[PDB]
Order: C-alpha cells, then sequence, then structure tokens
C-alpha cells in the first residue's frame, strides 16, 4: 500500500528492451486507449516494477514470461510520476519478461503530452489534429515507460484511426488493416534503439510533398491542406542539409525516411524526432511573396537545428538532463557549421558571436549556472532548455574548434559519434574522444563546469603585453579557466594565440604597435578591458579607420565598452563617445550591436518619470544612425542582410517618430488600406508601415480584421508586432484576453504578446498585471521551468530599474511557494532588475549631462 520506491529517478536494474504500442484515438471525444508492451529484463531479483505513467488510467498490468501469465499489483504515486507494478514472485534475473499494460486518457489541452491541435478551413470549419510533443519528460504521459533519455529501446508502433485520417509516426508505414467498421490499424516499422522522449505520432489531415536524397532517403513535408504549397523551400532545404550532415559525419542517415510537419499549434519551434520531425508552421513555411528574409532564414537554421539533432540527440544521447548541452549546444553549433556551406549567400558565420552575446547577458549573474549541472525533478529539467545550454554551448564549441583546427575538432566528434552510436554519453566521454586525437578535458572542465566567464585585462608597457583573468559577474568567486586568447596589432593582422591558464602571464611583441586588440573575431567566450590609453586609442582607430578590423570585431569592441560600465572599469561617457564613431558605420553586426547597447538604455527610462532624457536619447540614436535610415531604400531589393538592416533601420525610424519615415509608412498604410488589405507592400517596410497604421483606433481595427485570413507566418508576425505597439490601453488588455483564450488568436503566440507588451511604452503595466493574475493558467499551459514561462518572466518585469518594482517582482514570486517560488528565471530577473537600479542610479545623470553636451 505504501509506495515501494521514494526516488524520482527510476531503479536501474529493470532494463527496458523493446516496446510495443498500441495508440486507439479519438479525435471527437479527444480521448485515448492504449496497450503498452515492454520486453524487459532484470539484474537484481526484484519483485516490483516501477516506471513512469503521469494522467493515464491504467486499467490493467499483467506480466508474461511457457508462455505464462499472472497479474500485477498497480500502485501510484503521483507526485513521482510513477507507477508500481507488484508481482507474486520475485522475478528472475537475467530472463525476459514482458509488462502488459492497459490504459486510457485524454488528449492533453496543453502543448505537451499527446495533444490537441486545431485550425481553420478557408470558409471557418473547425478541424481537429492530434500530435505529440515528449521531450523532456512528457512520453509518460502518452504511454507507460522508463522515461528516462538513458533506456534506449527499440519501438514499434500501432495507430488505430478513421479511415479520414492519415497516422504517421517516427518509421515507415508498412501495412494497414481494417480492425472493425469504420476503424483501420496502421502498423509502422520497428525503431532503431532511441530514447522515449523522441516517440512521435500525428493523426491528422496533411497533406504532404516529397523528394529523395542522392543516398535515397525519402524527405517529405507535411502541412494542412491550405497551406502545402508554401513547404517547397523547407523540402529543398532538409533535401540539401541532410546530404551535407551524412557526407560530413560520414555517418548515413539510417532510417528510410525523414518527415518534417508543420502543426498548427505548437510551444517550441520544434523537435527533432526520430523520422518525424516537427515544426511551427512559423519556423517551417515560406510564402515566395509575403515572408520576410529574417523568417527565411529562421527556416534554414531550424531545419539545420532538427537534422544536426538526427547525430547529436538521436543517434547519440546524453545519459541525463545535466548534460543536455551535448544535445542542444552541438545542435546550436551545426546550424553555423552545416548552412555557412549549404547556403553560403546567407553568410550566417556573420552572425554567430550574437547568440555569445545573448549568453553573456544570463552568464554575468550569480543566478546563472554551469553548462553541465546537476537537476532533477521535470521543471528544472525544462529549465536546461536555456541560452546557457544552446548559445553558451555552441559558443564554447566554436571556441574549442578554433583552438584545436576544424580538422582536429571534427576528427574528434566524428570518433565520438561512432564510438557511442545507439547509446549515451557524458561530458567526460566527449572530452576523452577529442584527446584522443592536449589537456582538452583540463581545458573544458573550466568551461562547462563553473558558471560565467573571464574578463581578461590587458597592460602594455612598450612591447610588453600583460595578461589577467578574473570572474566578470556584475556586483570573490576565485574562478579561473584555460582561455584560448587570440589578438592582433597594427603591425600583423595574423591571428595570434597565447594560451592563458593562470590569473596572471605576459608576452613580448617583436615590435612595438600602436594599437593591440584581442578575442580577434569575437570567437571566445569572454571579454576584454584595456588599461591605460587602450580604450583611447581603440576609439581613435574606430573613429579614424573603422576598417581597420572586421565589422564583428568592431562589435565585440562595443559590447565590451559597454560591459565594462556595469563593473566600473569605463565610464559610460567614454563607452557613448565611442559608439559616436557609428555614424560611418555600414555593416550590419556593428550597426545591430549598437542598437542592442543603446535600445536597452531607454527601454529602462520608458518605466520611469523620465520623458526628456528619455527623449533626448532617442533624438541622439536617430541622429546616430540619420544618414545610414535616409540611404535605405523603401524595397525587397539586396542581400539577406541588406533586407534585414532596411525592415530594421525603418522599424525604428518610424517607432521614434522620424518624421521622413512615418510620412513615407502613414502613405503606404493608407494606401494599403484604401485597397482592401490587397496590395502588396515590400515585405522588408511591412512592419514600419503596420506599426504606424496601427497608431489610430481605424487602422488598428483594420489591421486586425485582416488577420483572420492570412495564411501566411510572417504577415501573422508582423500584424501581431504593429497590434501590440498601439498606445490604446484598452485595445492592450484585449489582445492579453484574446490570445490567452485562443480563439482569435493562438495561444502559442501569446508569450511573444506578453512580451511585446511589455515593451510597450504604456503598456508595460499591463502585461506585468496581466502574469500575476493569470500565472497559474498560464503555468497549466506551458508549465513551470518552459522557457516559455522564463521568457513571459523576464520579458514582464527585467526592464524595471526601482526600489518599488523590485519589491513587486519579489514579493509576487515569493507568495507562489511550490508553482514558482523557486524558477531560475525569476532569481535571473530579480538580479537583474538589482543591477538595473544600481547602474541607472549611477548612470542616468550622467547620460542626461552627455546628452547635453553632445550638442
Ligand atoms: C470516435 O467516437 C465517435 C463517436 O462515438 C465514433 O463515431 C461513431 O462511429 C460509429 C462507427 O462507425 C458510427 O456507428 C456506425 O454508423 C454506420 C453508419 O454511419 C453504421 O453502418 C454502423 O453499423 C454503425 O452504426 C456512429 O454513427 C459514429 N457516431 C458519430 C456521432 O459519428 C468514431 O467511430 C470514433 N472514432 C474512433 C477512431 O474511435
Ligand atoms: C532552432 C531550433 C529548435 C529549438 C527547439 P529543439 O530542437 O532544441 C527541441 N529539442 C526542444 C524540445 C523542448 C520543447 C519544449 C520545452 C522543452 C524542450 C527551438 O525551438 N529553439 C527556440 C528556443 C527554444 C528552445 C527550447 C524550448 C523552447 C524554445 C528558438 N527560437 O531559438
Ligand atoms: C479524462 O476526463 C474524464 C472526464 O471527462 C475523467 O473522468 C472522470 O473521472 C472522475 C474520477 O474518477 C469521475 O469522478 C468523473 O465522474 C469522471 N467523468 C466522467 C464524465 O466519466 C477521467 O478520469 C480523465 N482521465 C484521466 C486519465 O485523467
Ligand atoms: C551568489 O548567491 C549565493 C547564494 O545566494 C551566495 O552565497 C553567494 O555569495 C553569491 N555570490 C555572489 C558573488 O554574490
Ligand atoms: C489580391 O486579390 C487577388 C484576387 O483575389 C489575389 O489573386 C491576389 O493574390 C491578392 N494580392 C494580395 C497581395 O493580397
Ligand atoms: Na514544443
Ligand atoms: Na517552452
Ligand atoms: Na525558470
Ligand atoms: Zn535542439
Amino acid at each position: 500500500t505504501p509506495f515501494p520506491w521514494n526516488k524520482i529517478r527510476l531503479p536501474e536494474y529493470v532494463i527496458p528492451v523493446h516496446y510495443d504500442l498500441l495508440i486507439h484515438a479519438n479525435l471527437t471525444t479527444l480521448t485515448f486507449w492504449g496497450t503498452t508492451k515492454v520486453e524487459i529484463t532484470a539484474s537484481q531479483p526484484t519483485s516490483t516494477i516501477i516506471l513512469h505513467s503521469h494522467h493515464l488510467q491504467i486499467s490493467r498490468a499483467t506480466l508474461r514470461k511457457r508462455l505464462s501469465e499472472e497479474p500485477l499489483q498497480v500502485l501510484e504515486h503521483p507526485r513521482q510520476e510513477q507507477i508500481a507494478l507488484l508481482a507474486p514472485e520475485p522475478l528472475l534475473v537475467g530472463l525476459p519478461y514482458t509488462v502488459v499494460i492497459h490504459y486510457a486518457g485524454n488528449l492533453s489541452e496543453t502543448f505537451h503530452g499527446f495533444y490537441k491541435s486545431t485550425y481553420r478551413t478557408k470558409e471557418g470549419e473547425l478541424r481537429i489534429l492530434a500530435s505529440t510533443q515528449f521531450e523532456p519528460t512528457a512520453a509518460r504521459m502518452a504511454f507507460p515507460c522508463f522515461d528516462e533519455p538513458a533506456f534506449k529501446a527499440s519501438f514499434s508502433i500501432k495507430i488505430r484511426r478513421e479511415p479520414r485520417h492519415l497516422a504517421i509516426s517516427n518509421m515507415p508505414l508498412v501495412k494497414s488493416v481494417t480492425v472493425a467498421e469504420g476503424l483501420i490499424e496502421d502498423h509502422f516499422d520497428v525503431t532503431v534503439k532511441m530514447s522515449t522522449y523522441l516517440v512521435a505520432f500525428i493523426i491528422s489531415d496533411f497533406e504532404s510533398v516529397s523528394k529523395i536524397t542522392k543516398s535515397g532517403v525519402k524527405v517529405s513535408v507535411y502541412a494542412v491542406p491550405d497551406k502545402i504549397n508554401q513547404a517547397d523551400y523547407a523540402l529543398d532545404a532538409a533535401v540539401t542539409l541532410l546530404e551535407f550532415y551524412e557526407d560530413y559525419f560520414s555517418i548515413p542517415y539510417p532510417l528510410p525516411k525523414q518527415d518534417l510537419a508543420a502543426i498548427p499549434d505548437f510551444q517550441s519551434g520544434a523537435m527533432e524526432n526520430w523520422g518525424l520531425t516537427t515544426y511551427r508552421e512559423s519556423a517551417l513555411l515560406f510564402d515566395a511573396e509575403k515572408s520576410s528574409a529574417s523568417s527565411k532564414l529562421g527556416i534554414t537554421m531550424t531545419v539545420a537545428h532538427e537534422l544536426a539533432h538526427q547525430w547529436f540527440g538521436n543517434l547519440v544521447t546524453m545519459e541525463w538532463w545535466n548534460d543536455l548541452w551535448l544535445n542542444e549546444g552541438f545542435a546550436k553549433f551545426m546550424e553555423f557549421v552545416s548552412v555557412s556551406v549549404t547556403h553560403p549567400e546567407l553568410k550566417v558565420g556573420d552572425y554567430f558571436f550574437g547568440k555569445c552575446f545573448d549568453a553573456m547577458e544570463v552568464d554575468a549573474l550569480n543566478s546563472s549556472h554551469p553548462v553541465s549541472t546537476p537537476v532533477e525533478n521535470p521543471a528544472q529539467i525544462r529549465e536546461m532548455f536555456d541560452d546557457v545550454s544552446y548559445d553558451k554551448g555552441a559558443c564554447i564549441l566554436n571556441m574549442l574548434r578554433e583552438y584545436l583546427s576544424a580538422d582536429a575538432f571534427k576528427s574528434g566528434i566524428v570518433q565520438y559519434l561512432q564510438k557511442h552510436s545507439y547509446k549515451n554519453t557524458k561530458n567526460e566521454d566527449l572530452w576523452d574522444s577529442m584527446a584522443s586525437i592536449v589537456d582538452v578535458k583540463t581545458m573544458m572542465n573550466t568551461w562547462t563546469l563553473q558558471k560565467g566567464f573571464p574578463l581578461i585585462t590587458i597592460t602594455v608597457r612598450g612591447r610588453n603585453v600583460h595578461m589577467k583573468q578574473e570572474h566578470y559577474m556584475k556586483g570573490d568567486t576565485g574562478y579561473l579557466w584555460h582561455v584560448p586568447l587570440t589578438f592582433i596589432t597594427s603591425k600583423s593582422d595574423m591571428v595570434h594565440r597565447f594560451l592563458l591558464k593562470t590569473k596572471t602571464d605576459v608576452l613580448i611583441l617583436p615590435e612595438e604597435v600602436e594599437w593591440i586588440k584581442f578575442n580577434v573575431g569575437m570567437n571566445g567566450y569572454y571579454i576584454v578591458h584595456y588599461e591605460d590609453d587602450g580604450w583611447d586609442s581603440l576609439t581613435g582607430l574606430l573613429k579614424g579607420t573603422h576598417t581597420a578590423v572586421s565589422s564583428n570585431d568592431r562589435a565585440s569592441l562595443i559590447n565590451n565598452a559597454f560591459q565594462l560600465v556595469s563593473i566600473g572599469k569605463l565610464s559610460i561617457e567614454k563607452a557613448l563617445d565611442l559608439s559616436l564613431y557609428l555614424k560611418h558605420e555600414t555593416e550590419i553586426m556593428p550597426v545591430f550591436q549598437g542598437l542592442n547597447e543603446l535600445i536597452p538604455m531607454y527601454k529602462l527610462m520608458e518605466k520611469r518619470d523620465m520623458n526628456e532624457v528619455e527623449t533626448q536619447f532617442k533624438a541622439f540614436l536617430i541622429r546616430l544612425l540619420r544618414d545610414l535610415i535616409d540611404k535605405q531604400t523603401w524595397t525587397d531589393e539586396g542581400s539577406v542582410s541588406e533586407r534585414m538592416l532596411r525592415s530594421q533601420l525603418l522599424l525604428l525610424a518610424c517607432v521614434h517618430n522620424y518624421q521622413p519615415c512615418v510620412q513615407r509608412a502613414e502613405g503606404y498604410f493608407r494606401k494599403w488600406k484604401e485597397s482592401n488589405g490587397n496590395l502588396s507592400l515590400p515585405v522588408d517596410v511591412t512592419l514600419a508601415v503596420f506599426a504606424v497604421g496601427a497608431q489610430s483606433t481605424e487602422g488598428w481595427d483594420f489591421l486586425y480584421s485582416k488577420y483572420q485570413f492570412s495564411l501566411s507566418s510572417t504577415e501573422k508576425s508582423q500584424i501581431e508586432f504593429a497590434l501590440c505597439r498601439t498606445q490604446n490601453k484598452e485595445k492592450l488588455q484585449w489582445l492579453l484576453d484574446e490570445s490567452f483564450k485562443g480563439d482569435k488568436i493562438k495561444t502559442q503566440e501569446f508569450p511573444q504578446i506578453l512580451t511585446l507588451i511589455g515593451r510597450n511604452p504604456v503598456g508595460y503595466p499591463l502585461a506585468w498585471q496581466f502574469l500575476r493574475k493569470n500565472w497559474n493558467k498560464l503555468v497549466q499551459k506551458f508549465e513551470l521551468g518552459s522557457s516559455s514561462i522564463a521568457h513571459m518572466v523576464m520579458g514582464t518585469t527585467n526592464q524595471f530599474s526601482t526600489r518599488t518594482r523590485l519589491e513587486e517582482v519579489k514579493g509576487f514570486f515569493s507568495s507562489l511557494k511550490e508553482n514558482g517560488s523557486q524558477l531560475r528565471c525569476v532569481q535571473q530577473t530579480i538580479e537583474t532588475i538589482e543591477e538595473n537600479i544600481g547602474w541607472m542610479d549611477k548612470n542616468f545623470d550622467k547620460i542626461r549631462v552627455w546628452l547635453q553636451s553632445e550638442k
């Protein structure tokens, strides 16, 4: 009667070998039935079998061993998400048993488990499909199982369905059998050995398009019938990228087919289920007339990410979620490795360092965590899907690859994948594989087992270049790293290398130089400070001959300058003085970096009684970029980088009431409205045009009236953004209510809408209030620890900068007890607000005076 197992982790001594899964789902009553048969063996004689089960009603369980069979008593521990099957006789070690479980459940109304998705046909008919999302811990909501990623097994899946529905799963359909009136049973081929979280199945009326790889794999894209004509780009990209990975690793994709399914309701961007990868419609479907350049880039990179997982994640899987980065850091990194070859015109390698700066935002906080760090419950496991695992993980891999050389790195990765195929790995296994080709292990332990990153301080005395490292933290630790430093000088644009393994060291230049610049191309996961006249020298370089260093080296100097303000190593005035070089900048990365450093400053001011300085700061920003803004054409011409730069600059200028852009935007919007929304605008100007049009009641209502009928993910995204920019608080309240409800705007959009309104200069109180009042339902929908909940917490609170706002945040989240008070995103936003308070207290008046002098 008392539950015989009191640990969250399963026993290690009962091991599954093979699952037979029968699923019978009813898309009218929104219920399903299942029969799960799992072949198991026991290392220790045990009479209790413990496995995972969550929100399933177990009707019967039996144990099979001359084909004997006997009943098992069923106990449940809902908190541990486990059931116990008690046998009459102890199991015999080494002998194969089969556990048979019959159960029922309800389709989930969330975005995980076996869940309901809906869409409307062009005439307004509601259609229902059922889809799966199991990673990390939701397979147990669809079938009882040993639901930890190291208990790999093969899966034979059978789906019972109505004739009107199509079923697809991980493997090809090998047989369909009519089993009763109006009931067909689909048999799918057995999977290779894999983790439970990769099982997938979808029952829908999707259509598809297909293409065969040179290696014979059938690649298909599935989508709702009204959107299948948008699948062509992703289909071509998936074939090219699958071919790339197969040839790059020389490890073939092992399955006969690869499906890419666009799901109408989906929480993350995509999911790598082996043989059946799934996507938000916005991450897969491309409209040649309406999709933006950034949306095309996003599809390319998301497909690259999911296909990378077929090797990094599916073939080779981390042993436990503490090492999730072995899946996610690699897949994030592989997006850039692959697409830089398959789509050279996208020039994605130029964009990579930006992920590293994103990671450094959270990693500079005490509340960050090491790349590899212990987790136990599902909320903590979901918290591992964060910028540390993804962005820092990819960034330290890039750093290691540059240090070892690409060929040595690749040889280590190939050996790693071959050795651990169909098995599970830990941090140490990766370092051992890399070393089999230098003390990689000691070096990479410093980057994976402690949080944060170092500040490298450079002091030059003639030819003598002194170096110091210290942990960078916004206001003891003693952390030290093995830092692979790089530098160039005024006399040498060769990349020079120095391994700093101690707190201090020195190198001797062959001849004196006029400047030196560390972290070449921003490939290292560290920041740099220059003592003495260093920042003056580099500021003079940027203002005199900025092309003396690369565009990404310029972006790195902009970013680091403002990071040093936060720790008192550089004054805000000197960092702002450096940003003035941007009046002659032309390139997207340093322009975007300037925006990423300066916009957050007025976002803080917007939430304070600071209208005068806020206005003057925004005027400074427009004046700084005015020549570049004025040069933009109102077209879709040019490269992907030119298109994204154009769109962001025109949006920025219009949001800040730069009259030349506002007048042009108003005229386009009036014409678009007069055409009854049938006018083809340049996609690259549509954000600015819609954002301006939405400022009036009539323009907002008209924009919303066209949202219903759009089949374009970009158009829907552009309308959502514009509607969230209104200063009409009643309209902002409506957007929150309706996207929360999910009928007129899908709930998958709510996290973004909440964040957009949290950034609205008049809406931010509404967003914070809405989060507090509707917390419990939002958690039920998206789950504690999810990235969705983290971004809603940060997006409504992390631009506050007063003690009163800080106490609201602390008071609210501490009141949640077990329903959120321990979230890592809460500690992070609290620490961010604390930094914001100190930063504004110190620098606000300095910025005010600097702007007055800037005249
Ligand atoms: C999900 O549940 C619904 C509702 O219970 C099932 O719909 C029902 O399906 C049965 C079997 O096809 C229908 O009865 C049959 O009707 C045909 C004539 O259409 C007749 O020839 C048969 O002898 C039998 O009477 C029943 O009308 C239908 N009900 C509704 C409201 O549509 C559905 O089959 C279930 N689907 C799955 C996959 O379990
Ligand atoms: C590119 C890409 C695909 C990646 C999801 P994935 O292929 O890594 C899958 N393995 C996550 C499973 C999963 C799903 C839900 C909860 C936990 C885990 C993605 O969507 N990235 C988002 C950020 C993000 C990351 C994780 C979760 C939400 C959002 C982006 N816009 O960058
Ligand atoms: C699926 O939902 C149904 C409700 O539609 C649940 O059935 C209820 O179960 C409770 C507890 O035994 C009963 O008191 C109710 O009378 C049941 N309702 C109906 C309409 O029969 C069912 O438990 C849910 N299944 C799971 C696995 O959670
Ligand atoms: C980080 O937080 C822990 C626990 O709250 C505390 O003990 C430690 O001193 C903090 N470190 C810094 C550098 O503030
Ligand atoms: C305008 O309407 C016509 C006719 O319905 C349609 O074919 C065309 O694609 C529409 N164009 C836009 C930009 O909506
Ligand atoms: Na998801
Ligand atoms: Na999420
Ligand atoms: Na969190
Ligand atoms: Zn991933």
